[PDB]
């Protein structure tokens, strides 16, 4: 009975989802996946499946889990220094101290796990979120799960 609720992996479809997720968890993991036309559904689901597995592995940390598409939240990318080294990219935000760390290993189960493990041990490099405030978040329709158009 005395177990915390299941993880949730939420697409960043509006500011309330993003800000509440980061304010209600000590750390929030933000994945910026490639545009759907780069991966299609199969490639996007490969990345989402990695996030879902690690969210379960780390469920006792009670972290938040967010994902978005390249270019869909440009101001968020800028505030996290994302966009210049391609996609996928990952940041972990500490909302309380308004700081973040970027994944520097592979966007894979092994690479993200090493990233998260360092964070669970609280021994990784951080930087202030750009401007010292939570970035503006734009409203987006949720991904329909298909391969995009074009």
């Amino acid at each position: 009975y005395f177990q915390s609720p299941p993880p949730e992996l939420l697409e960043i479809i509006n500011e309330d989802i993003a800000k509440r997720t980061c304010e209600e968890h000590q750390l929030c993991v933000v994945a910026v996946l490639p545009h759907i036309l780069d991966t299609g559904a199969a490639g996007r689901n490969s990345y989402l499946e990695v996030l879902l597995k690690l969210a379960d592995k780390y469920k006792k940390k009670m972290w938040g889990w967010l994902w978005t598409e390249a270019g869909a939240q440009s101001e968020l990318e800028t505030a996290l220094g994302i966009g210049g080294f391609g996609y996928p990219a990952m940041a972990a935000i500490n909302a309380r101290k308004m700081k973040f760390a970027l994944l520097k290993g592979s966007f894979s189960e092994q690479g993200i796990n090493e990233f998260l493990r360092e964070l669970s041990f609280g021994r990784g490099s951080t930087a202030p979120v750009g401007g010292g405030a939570f970035p503006t978040i734009v409203e987006r329709e949720p991904w329909d799960g298909r391969d995009g158009e074009l």
